[PDB]
């Protein structure tokens, strides 16, 4: 690694990303390559999330991707700002075609239409799906490999109940998944709250969301979203129903929506990453622990040579048997201290180094990824003892980053020192009013003495400060409302 | 079900996949809703397949679906005959773009550049990956819902090694797999073989695949392929290794690939469907138990109706707890008797009727989707019992429609008989020379008395009868190199 995070931090990424064997560059820009050290980040995200939502009630299932003109156009989900961004399809081979088709770039217009006919009864309800899919949103914004990318793959769940308080329980219910993806999994800390009226999805009543914190660089991320809808959907696409002992009436579905993304291993890339690279949390490895035989010189006698390539499958053949993803690299080719540094770039968890010097003492010695830390341990030990160690650098990763996100998020009051602390390259909570103005305005005001200025992050359930009796938004005409997340974003 | 198999099929199959609640039009033709019932079939090809590749080293990733126009026509992957069903990209919003883009109909395009950049030593061979992925081909031909759609999902698996020997392992090993997806989930009984000179992929050395026959029309249907490339497009995208111990040298590496679609779905249905419903088979069904509450009346005691709805829950506990996939249908609205034709068109393997005077006698009984029968049997006996008929209609679905296939697939020796036996509504081998001709011939042949004619489908590995001494092609010109698998196909 060439490049520092403290430093050239978009090279530093970039390096990172190639030189872990994580996304390889298409002859396309804004397209990467998910070579499989990453693939299997997402698919370990993947196995989390299916579990979960699927013990909530919902189903899995694949809708089409093409979203034929008349839909999007037939109807107006869009919020249109972003129609520009939009492929579309238009000829089949030379032969040119009927219509134009677009290609997916979230599935309301696919997905609702059907909705409507499958709700007759209010028998038929709830309907609540999911799909894993991939999704194109076009940008000229010079792209990056998991954070601004033009394809992408996602999972997006749709819900769509007769009442209310059922639509409402879900949205939070899965965004404290989606926390539990975040701080679980990929131990990065998240803030939970609401979108301001400014930045919240636009057409559905409100937007909680998952926002986390990129130390490196002083911005903050989205991490994922779920959306309340409401009515909106359903008046737009009549999904309707007959209302239970209100006769002859005509109710609106309430509806909710949430998605995340393939920028969760982006995230987790920048948050936990080190000039030595990439830095895995044990829960979303492919390779917990890798097993390399070391001490081998040109003339070590051939009965020795396979009594160590053969110690080093017991180990292998001991932490299988206990769920510890286990790679041994017995690779005649690479040297020991080759191996040694190809696995720290792809940040494998644990290096369990096995010289003949230790197999006379019938020990071993593991080294921690995240610290650095070696630890000599008896082979009657090595379930324990190795289990105990990923478990502990999870919390050491989590325990981490979270202590950096404290000193990186604090309160504010005036507006003199929230363009102080926010230029510390850090990001606060301000007393807010909440009108899109003194938003509008905020983000104006700090962009003149900042390349760009703060926006709303989301409006924390659970704020640092409590908010004093009389107290007014960091403009000064107007009381807060509530304390609110900004800062300088991705 | 107002169609009949026997019939009128094409409505059958139309009636039979949208009233099981599988499939779901779309507001463009040829592109249809994968809805959960079906998905979860899909998804149970997809947790076998998955975790049997990984066993012989290959890993999941994730490749672009947008290969740009400098790369089909770059190279000459095609195989041109194709290019007319290629989707493309041609404006992000209003503006034009400055090439257009194809939508992936498959992706050795896409894949192959980047194998040649990661091959640069000996030592990183072999390259085994595997992409669960949607892939588009266009097509006007009536489009069918599983077997002839535009969009569909699948599976494509690329490999690339050293030498010959392991790359012509690995193809047989998959096309096992690929029968094991029918044979041993779907219960459908394939033919194993090799495709014609006519019919084997273009550009790739020779093309395993897998044969099924699906009676009710007596046309056979291809059910997954695997091709062994040789070089061909190594030496195309210069996918090249220095030799080992042959210094200075270039070598081209051996390739595979090997594909199984959603069309299973498809030949599933078609094989084990009734009038009375989809038919599936116990290893792939998304509920292989359903319990339902039968024997309910107006004026029932009311400490009665929660006996019932309790009992039901110890039968839904037990059962998940040996892993049999059940759900009790408790729904208070819907009928006893529509429960039971709902889950019948649905093709619930087993239905678990619960009703009191059954729980007088502390039992309870049920009914095989399969052959409609009854049994009746004690509540301390419902594990092994149910496990029991789960295993004993696999076995029944298999050997059925395998004892369809014996009588439908038969040996002809003369090409009076073939055209009989052909219109018989069956498929035949036949001895057959090999060139192109007397295959391209004897599908003119075949058209002039039948609405279209025999095609060669594989050569079986395990023909039915060995060839004798002196024999010839059915065209009487030339002598008989192997019996070969004809018939009219889809
Ligand atoms: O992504 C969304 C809408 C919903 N999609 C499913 C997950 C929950 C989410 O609220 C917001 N969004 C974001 N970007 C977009 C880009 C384009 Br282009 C279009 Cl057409 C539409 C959108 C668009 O609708
Ligand atoms: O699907 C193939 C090529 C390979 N894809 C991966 C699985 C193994 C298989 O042999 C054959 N095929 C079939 N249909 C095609 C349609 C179009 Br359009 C194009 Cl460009 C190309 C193709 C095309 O290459
Ligand atoms: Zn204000
Ligand atoms: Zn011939």
């Amino acid at each position: 690694l060439e490049a520092k995070k403290e430093e050239n931090l978009a090279d530093w990424y970039s390096q990172v990303i190639t030189k872990s064997e994580m996304i390889e560059y298409h002859d396309i820009s804004g397209c990467y390559i998910l070579r499989p050290w990453a693939y299997a980040i997402w698919e370990a995200i993947k196995d989390f999330f299916d579990a979960e939502i699927k013990k909530l009630g919902v189903e899995n299932c694949y809708f089409p991707m093409f979203v034929s003109q008349s839909a999007l156009e037939k109807e107006k989900t869009h919020v249109a700002d972003f129609a520009p961004e939009v492929a579309w399809v238009t000829r089949s081979g030379k032969t040119e075609l009927a219509e134009p088709i677009a290609i997916r770039p979230t599935s309301e217009t696919v997905m609702y239409p059907a909705y409507a006919k499958w709700v007759q009864s209010h028998r038929d309800l709830p309907i609540k799906l999911n799909q894993w899919c991939n999704v194109v949103r076009w940008e000229f914004k010079h792209p990056q490999p998991f954070l601004r990318t033009r394809e992408f793959l996602w999972q997006e769940g749709h819900s769509a109940f007769a009442t209310m308080e059922e639509a409402a329980e879900e949205v939070l219910q899965i965004l404290d998944l989606y926390a539990q993806v975040y701080e679980e999994l990929l131990a990065i800390p998240v803030v939970k709250g609401r979108k301001t009226e400014k930045e919240k999805f636009a057409g559905g009543d409100y937007t909680t969301t998952i926002e986390a914190f990129i130390s490196a660089s002083g911005r903050a991320i989205q991490g994922g979203t779920s959306h309340h809808l409401g009515q909106n959907f359903s008046k737009m696409f009549e999904i309707v129903f007959e209302d239970p002992k209100i006769p002859g009436e005509k109710q609106f579905a309430y509806q909710n929506s949430w998605g995340l993304t393939t920028r969760t291993i982006g995230v987790m890339t920048m948050v936990h990453g080190d000039n030595m690279g990439l830095v895995l949390p044990p829960r979303v490895a492919c390779v917990q622990v890798v097993i390399i035989p070391c001490g081998i010189t040109n003339a070590l006698s051939e009965e020795d040579k396979e009594a160590l390539i053969a110690k080093c499958n017991d180990y292998r053949r001991r932490l299988l048997s206990v769920n510890i993803r286990v790679r041994a690299d017995l690779r005649d080719n690479y040297s020991p201290g080759w191996k040694f540094n190809h696995w720290e770039l792809k940040g494998v968890p644990i290096r369990l180094e096995v010289g003949p010097r230790d197999m006379k003492s019938c020990q071993f010695v593991a080294v921690r990824r995240d610290t650095g830390e070696k630890l000599t341990v008896a082979e009657n030990e090595a379930e324990t003892k190795l289990q105990a160690i990923l478990e502990d650098i999870q919390v050491t990763l989590f325990t981490r980053a979270s202590e950096d996100l404290k000193t990186h998020m604090v309160v504010a009051n005036t507006m003199e020192d929230f363009q102080k602390i926010l230029d510390s390259g850090k990001i606060v909570q301000i007393p807010f009013c909440g009108e899109i103005d003194c938003e509008d305005w905020i983000k104006k005001t700090t962009a003149r003495d900042q390349s760009m200025g703060a926006k709303s992050l989301c409006i924390p359930f659970k704020p640092l400060c409590e908010l004093q009796p009389g107290a007014k938004c960091v403009c000064g005409k107007n009381p807060a409302k509530y304390y609110t997340l900004f800062g300088r974003s991705y």
